[PDB]
């Protein structure tokens, strides 16, 4: 029921207030889960705000039924945050838990990521005016005007509607979040090394060192070894030490995709597959926000997970793009002609990754026809939107296969627009759309999680001009 | 788990909450739930804070054990405010809503008189100090000064300890809520009654009138009559109109007591058993807010009901006793003496009730014995805080017996030791306490929630006197 | 200076927050300066938000001087909420402080109407754009979509600018606060007569009934006598004792106008001009509003005051309106034809006083003439905006002559315009815009403070369409 | 007037709200300001509900006039602490700016330490107490056993009146604004100087190391010269740029003290003579903080300056205790045994600064007799508590002189005395005291601003003892 499914936003909202209200115990975040805490109390209260103004209570089982699936997924993002706030609240062997834990974690970026990502479903809220028949033109043209060619801009958009898609003058916040937590840690650290009163001190100040490069000093981690990096060379290489994503596996990946292929007979929905596509995505780019390039990109190298209390949602990262010391069908075409690192050449692999997770189905039953560039393809099942961003960037040409920034929020519009839709055409073809913002607003290395509700935004503008 | 239990405190005010946001479509509260909204804010925001400053987080697991069962019935008491608030957000026949719901209501004064009863289980916020050896004591001695002899007053408690049991100076916004409500009621019916626009004006008229003495006018109500007074006398005896109070059935008992009896092989529990006993207290002497006497009292006149989502917990009220115009071993042994409408005499009848709730088995397996005092007796399974408190009152002398003020509070005082102690000695018989409130510091018709937190607190330290 | 200005404003904010903190103390208001308190809050908080979001902070004394004259009116009308506040909460006379309070006070209300008139020199906060050179276009044409002919209703625009001028779905929240009061009072005044413990009880009997006809019993009221009605008919002519507003002597008028004039040479301005003008309207189709009719209206019936502190402005009631038991140069035309109580008729009054307070000369240096329509002449002095509104008035036929709501928003009209303009054109001749919104929209017996912000509006979208 | 006074902080709190509320244009502070707002807004509101609840606000003009100057001392530190924030609010030499203010700044610290050493006139709050006769009584005893000897301690004062003396366990908060505003100021460096688009650029970098020694690297600083360090040795000597306080000059003395003493005939009240006594001490110690000694202690070493709104009050800081490269009556008489660093024997130099403060007139109308231990005595007119601590530091003994932390709160404690009765018999020497707060608890090297509140308590609770 639609209005049930925001009396579960109230009951997880005050399930995370009331674990936060205890807060001074951590000593971890306190920083960081106190702003997810101030982001989802925001989010609550605005929603609740804008249903309380532009819709009316006694239609409560008839005209809010297009509620339902967008504040459903909200409800999985809030309860996801809470978990994690609960991960982070747990008392298990505090020190291990200071290592899992951030030095390099951003798991709370990574999560007002899916709930910006998902806000946008704020254009449900709107369709509340679809009593007075006159008015509802008032309410379609206002939203209209809302919806206006000259209305797209930076700062022209964060000024008229920062406050109804949240975005504060705390944009900024977020980093000083990142920031402060650290510096608790340190103090906490050298106030345990400083008054320890065997060998955790060492540690600490091993730890606190790379806070202050390659220490890996010691086998001091005894490293009691489970089931399951051979020289002192390329010591500059260890710069990974500051690669931080929640895509990324800095510790480990209990499983990887092509293990969950061979037996998966659908388990991934369209609304999984898109995930499991974007989070590589969001992920993939900010390697290049380092310009590293993970050059090689298989299943066997994409550690997936479980989200908890999801519907099969899974949050994966990549493994394998460091360690550059030491079949071939998953290169890109360029790289058959080595008879290739290209931040553009990624993009095969990524492609042909994704072409897996659609069809279910490794590539072919001929690495010459490659080249030549003719490629497998999908069954008449799988859906239009889907093919059409693969195919783009199957294309021969390096330079025209589109970079992650211009294929990672086309995939996230796909996402709000399933959301919008629980039923099933798809507006048009998502790659002519992309080109638009990229065409000339664009002039951008690396992105942060604020441009999200542009982003999703002048799609809704852009698409409308047609 | 201890502090699992405070996160379903949580789940339920976000409930709540998330409900309430939506307000102004209730056309009948909105000024009484509010109240609740604020006062079940107001509590679960204290008890957070002395959490917060007497306990230490991290023996989530060991030393907070004792917290479960005052939490468990907090969350019940939480719970039950909800779905009071859901049945008043209904949308279900908005005028026989308008009937069924306050002209005459007073539900939110129960259940905060629930919450009131309950929450002074901060004694258990209190049982965190029993790390440091030494602040130990300090804690220890505190609380004992916060126990002591020299603190017995309305002024100097309500003073002392105003906000750590949630009295401000807004013990008084309770009657305002109450007032408001009805004003905004007429306010919508003469609107609807001046903008009508078949007979249903002619009932606001009629139903105006009363909030504006006895109208009992038309049969306009039709009264489409399911399943189951004579004349035109004793008109004044319509002043039951005015006896209001969420113990009393104003509309309609869905079964009785007696009924509920023969084939109860025991459902009541010595936690439920205590609670039947007390609904009908705390509503039993309202009736002398007006000095109406009930006179005979049965179980074929107590209308018990189910309490939702309790552990057997039921909501009873009291019928028969309006009605003056028109087995024995019921009545008092006073009353005996017709060979008697006392205030006095009605306990005999109460206590003859507790007599069956405790036993399940109606008294005798005779007359004349029962006017020289001979009384049945209770088994030796009945545990002995129940006992003592009934037996008191069977005594023959109706002076002797008392009163309903003097016999409420009691009670109450056993709920929250039971609260407090979920295995199982009781402190003493509980009579001799009440004695020494009631001694000297009595000199009170009736009774308002505001005086519980008080009245609680006063056997706490009288006890300790002994 | 501008922002200095400001740092008054959160100066006189504070002492009234200060003031207004140790609240319970008094007996009269608490529900109705409360609302003021909250109003004013509101109204500090939004102009700072506003700021903040549409300015720059460090053109503090460059391009922020617009801000001057709108911002002093807001700290006068500050002020002189702030000291109501003070006057409600002196200790003197608590029994004639009672009478001398509401029972027919609405101070609040006329305050807030003052607020009302004058927030509306938002228009100011948004000339914080007239850095960037394009931006400055877009916040242009932000603001003239703001301002689109298909913008004129009260539906459309109490929700899509509500906040942002002070407009809640707090609109009814003042009607309550005008009762909640009147039932604090009855409730001290039973608790005083019924714990009395002389003849201070018989008053409040007899005040108590007036809460609960004309009760004017006795002289209880020994009425010491100072320096300064014949039979007992007309006894339904008691209901003036129901007509409550701050412009009409419900008690003591300190001096009238006629007496202000003729020693007045010019201590009016343009801006104590047009107030003086206002008070009266805003006061006179309030007697419309129970359709009385003041008939005869005369520079000796208007009674000015002193508006404490500000530059002359003065606080004017009407008084002789009621009591209809018992030169000619002041009549109407029409009721010239004796040889005419008609609510058009009030008109030629009313402008005949605006006649004076423009000029400061009594009109002429005859009478036959004024039925002919021939009508003085003022000065070139006098400026343009004045001259065509008293002169539209003049005009003989009785029904081509405004009513009070048609004049009364005109004029606060011009009260906005001038506070947007220290120096001295004038947009148009205020009547033709008028008409306008009396046109259509049209269609009003009494009018509200809560339509104000919409009025205000409507002649800033009228002018322009022009 | 009391009251009025109150309304007075109202006005000043306001002030500083309304320009806080502009905040985000701040580059230095808005974290450190930011605490201040916070603070004050918690102290103006506990002052406020404290009188509130104990109080009755009736007798404005009766029973309040001991609060007059305790709340007219509060207006004064709210008063400097506002103007503090509008010194870091003024747009004046942007760079200057950052180079005058937080580096080394800490005037948050050292207001909030202002306005805890006069908050503990929260005392008078408790004269409210001295309409019910037996109620005097009741708030007495409470008082008493609040000053009971059994509450002497950290944790059971922190503990038990936190919340009443504004101590959060918001103690810890100071440090971390403390080092935000580090951060901010840091990142804009960088954004300036990596954004530049001439040698400003150059400052920033040996800027932006120094928060990264003893860059101290070109004259670039071309140092335009008004009217008024020789050789690369003792570079270690440069640690002083870590001696941050703000009662130690780190820019520039306007004046210093011996020039304001010839022409001083008394300007010095016993109100602002113990506070420019404390201001010394409460940064004297801080030396100490990094075990510096001073060594040489002389008027023409004390620069003082204006405070400002108010009466007569200065901020002084020491200059020259830094620059160890490079008449004797100002000598330690132990250090006139040269014929000298210790901590103690600046004491004497203290204390004979003292000597003069206190008369006006320098020591002597002479060496030998020094040795021996005769010194200069001071008049009759001189009151007895200052007295008495200059002779106990005057002793030859160079260890039977107290300490500045012994030394210190004494002072400050001398302070709230004086607070408390503007008349003028002191309650004891107030050395014996200290003792008792020395002898036992004492057990610190340095301490911080969270000790006032329970410092300026001790002495209460001892001084009962006696």
């Amino acid at each position: 029921a639609a209005m049930e499914q925001f009396r579960q936003i109230g009951e997880v909202l005050g399930s995370l207030n009331a674990l936060m209200v205890l807060q001074d115990d951590i000593l971890i975040n306190q920083r960081q889960c106190c702003l997810l805490l101030e982001l989802f109390s925001l989010a609550f209260n605005t929603v609740a705000e804008e249903i309380r103004q532009n819709l009316k209570l006694e239609e409560k089982h008839t005209k809010w039924r297009a509620l339902e699936q967008p504040l459903r997924e909200l409800t999985r993002v809030f309860k996801e945050g809470e978990l994690y706030v609960k991960h982070c609240m747990d008392n298990s062997d505090w020190w291990g838990k200071v290592i899992n834990l951030h030095q390099n974690k951003d798991c709370v970026e990574f999560h007002i990521h899916n709930l910006f990502c998902y806000f946008s479903a704020v254009v449900e809220a709107i369709e509340a005016a679809g009593l007075d028949p006159s008015e509802m033109e008032r309410r379609r043209v206002v939203f209209s005007r809302k919806y206006d060619r000259e209305w797209n801009d930076p700062k022209m958009f964060q000024w008229r509607f920062g406050k109804q898609y949240l975005l504060s003058r705390i944009c900024s916040r977020f980093e000083h979040s990142w920031r402060e937590d650290r510096w608790n840690l340190v103090e906490a650290l050298q106030e345990k090394r400083k008054s320890d009163s065997k060998t955790e001190k060492r540690l600490a100040d091993l730890l606190l060192k790379k806070l202050t490069f390659n220490g890996k000093l010691f086998p001091s981690s005894i490293l009691l070894g489970s089931k399951d990096d051979l020289e002192p060379l390329s010591s500059e290489i260890s710069s990974l030490l500051a690669l931080c994503h929640s895509n990324i596996l800095q510790e480990l990946m209990h499983k990887d995709l092509q293990s969950y292929m061979k037996e998966n007979r659908y388990l991934f929905s369209i609304p999984v597959v898109i995930d499991i596509m974007l989070q590589i995505a969001r992920g993939m780019e900010y390697l290049h926000g380092n310009d590293i390039f993970h050059g090689d990109l298989n299943p066997m190298n994409i550690h997936l997970k479980e989200r908890s209390h999801t519907e099969g949602y899974f949050h994966a990262k990549i493994c394998g793009f460091g360690l550059s010391s030491v079949p071939v069908i998953w290169y890109a075409p360029e790289v058959l002609a080595e008879m290739k690192l290209t931040h553009k050449a990624d993009v095969y692999s990524f492609a042909m990754v994704c072409f897996e997770l659609i069809t279910g189905k490794v590539p072919f039953e001929m690495t010459i026809n490659i080249r030549m560039g003719e490629r497998p393809l999908f069954p008449f099942p799988s859906p239009k939107t889907l093919v059409s961003l693969i195919k783009r960037c199957w294309h021969s040409e390096p330079s025209q296969r589109p970079n992650f920034s211009s294929i990672c929020r086309i995939l996230r519009y796909i996402k709000k627009f399933l959301v919008v839709n629980p039923d099933h055409t798809p507006l048009v073809d998502c790659w002519d759309l992309e080109a638009r913002f990229l065409r000339k607003f664009p002039g951008s290395h690396t992105a942060s999680v604020n441009q999200i509700p542009f982003q999703l935004t002048s799609y809704r503008v852009l698409e409308k001009e047609k």
